[PDB]
């Protein structure tokens, strides 16, 4: 349903994760159920919007993953409501 924006494990720059210890993201994983699961960038920010409390994962949603609309329901969402914190995302097919 929503728009979660993901990349591959990179930031703005060159290697990996170069920047998210300092601006504001933090990485989530994606499982299906039966090949190893994909580790992928996810903001804090934006995603607080679709985040608010339970209704994420409740309506289902669906992340682009380098124009890939993977859709999810998830399961470990680990969100805190009223203060964010987002400390990780463990995201599940639909």
């Amino acid at each position: 349903m929503f728009t979660i924006n993901a990349e591959v494990r990179k930031e703005q720059g060159k290697g990996a994760s170069r920047r998210l210890r300092a601006a504001n993201k933090f990485p989530a994983i994606i499982y299906g159920g039966k090949e190893a699961p994909l580790a992928i960038e996810l903001d804090h920010d934006k995603v607080m919007n679709m985040q608010a409390k339970a209704e994420f994962y409740s309506e289902v949603l669906t992340i682009v993953v380098d124009g890939k609309e993977i859709k999810v329901k998830a399961q470990d969402v680990q969100r805190h409501p009223y203060k964010p914190k987002l400390q990780h995302i463990d995201f599940v097919r639909a």
